[PDB]
């Protein structure tokens, strides 16, 4: 297996990210909780006031080990997580030669880097009663949602348009219209340029083919890793509702993240929150679409699921060993969708792979079930291209895949 991505390499854009962005996120964290100050004494009282100034004491101080590149140092704060985290960090340091020194911002793998800040920001807060429940990342969160109202309706205005007229639609046109929520939860005709590797055909043969020959009381079991809140959320839930309205699958499974994570992605919290929004929305399409939706909850034909994996620096080619319930639990799939940039790096271990890699060897053992990741490029790791394709990329358009332009549906399994 090649070298992890980190900030070693000065040119690359892991070392852009640690060295500018990083410290941009750690700032604006730190500018929220300053804003909340007052709401905390209202609700808290002084000793609020003196947890808020605590966490944004920590923050500081995590803000300047990364500005001046210190070694990482083991979380202490009891914590489901605490211990495997340690361990873990233990193990990485195993990595490294004398030459190599102590584990640190710019030497260390990017994925374990950036994962390990996000676990000290929550450190720092449940390290802070009584405000250690607070998300520091919520007002965004929630900022997308409000802000994203008008794309909202139309999406669960198409949606329930769609399944009104659902079961007069032939196979062909039930295709076309997988496909095209497929590419909404992705980002459409301007757009498909942009989509460089589209194994979308075989989502649909695979389901397809399980909907033909699905036996009685059988399941067809879909599940979908999410990655951010707000319309990206809504996305898949609005893919969710056509899969089991459709008949495509029986069950969708649904795990996001146990912790505020990667600034934008969807906690338990915010999956309730927003269909709790949605739900008591009062325009008439969306309140449809979230009271069928906590209806589906309610049935168990949707399932959300926590697991501390998906918030652990660990690859997914780790999770057998590490996480055995887990993988285990994904080998139940007939389907696993994986969202996004960051599921992507943890998909392909967040190394240095060459562009003509299958995506196959990429996934270095990892093969629960049929999986999928439909994912814009916000890094530079790419597998599975033809000869030559991303070399073509490079040389035309150096910023191509990091800036989130260019879009991906790869699938490993049959077929
Ligand atoms: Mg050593
Ligand atoms: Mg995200």
């Amino acid at each position: 297996v090649p070298a992890s991505l980190s900030g070693q390499d000065v040119g690359s854009f892991a070392y852009l990210t640690i060295k500018d962005r990083i410290p941009q996120i750690l700032t604006k964290v730190i500018d929220t909780l300053h804003r909340h100050k007052s709401e905390f004494f209202e609700k808290h009282g002084e000793e609020g006031v003196e947890a808020e100034k605590k966490a944004i004491s920590l923050l500081s101080k995590l803000r300047n080990e990364l500005q001046t590149d210190k070694p990482f140092i083991p979380l202490v704060e009891k914590f489901v997580d605490t211990d495997i985290w340690n361990q873990y960090l233990e193990y990485q340091q195993s990595l490294l030669n004398e030459s190599d020194g102590k584990s640190r911002w710019f030497y260390s793998p990017w994925l374990l880097v950036e994962c390990y800040m996000y676990r000290r920001i929550h450190e720092a807060i449940i390290q802070s009663p009584p405000i250690d429940y607070f998300d520091v990342f919520k007002e965004s969160k929630e900022q997308n949602f409000y802000g994203s109202q008008e794309s909202i309706i139309a999406l669960c205005t198409h949606l329930q348009q769609l399944i009104r007229t659902i079961e007069d639609l032939d196979e062909n046109q039930l295709k076309d219209e997988f496909f095209k929520l497929l590419q909404i939860s992705l980002w459409l005709e301007d757009l498909k340029p942009f989509i460089l590797l589209n194994d979308m055909e075989h989502l649909w043969s695979l389901l397809s083919n399980c909907k033909k020959t699905r036996e009685k009381a059988s399941a067809t079991r879909v599940y979908i890793v999410l990655d951010n809140s707000g319309f990206e959320l809504v996305t898949d839930l609005i893919l969710a509702d056509f899969l089991l309205s459709s008949e495509l699958a029986t069950e969708v499974h649904f795990y996001g993240k146990t912790i505020p994570w990667f600034v934008s992605d969807t906690t338990i919290h915010d999956f309730n929150w927003l269909i709790e929004q949605v739900k008591h929305s009062n325009h008439k399409w969306m309140s449809k679409c979230g009271a069928d939706w906590e209806e589906y909850i309610k049935m168990g034909k949707w399932v959300y699921h926590n697991h501390i994996f998906w918030t652990l620096p660990h690859e997914y080619c780790a999770m057998p060993q590490v996480a055995p319930d887990l993988y285990a639990e994904l080998q139940k799939a007939h389907l696993i969708l994986f969202k996004g940039d960051l599921n992507y790096r943890k998909l392909t271990g967040d190394r240095k792979w060459e562009f003509s890699v299958p995506f196959h060897q990429a996934l270095n053992g990892f093969h629960p079930a049929p999986l999928c990741t439909i994912r814009t490029l916000k890094a530079e790791i790419q597998v599975g291209l033809q000869p030559g394709q991303g070399e073509q990329l490079l040389a035309s358009e150096p910023s191509w895949w990091t800036t989130g332009k260019y879009g991906i549906f790869q699938y490993d399994g049959p077929l």
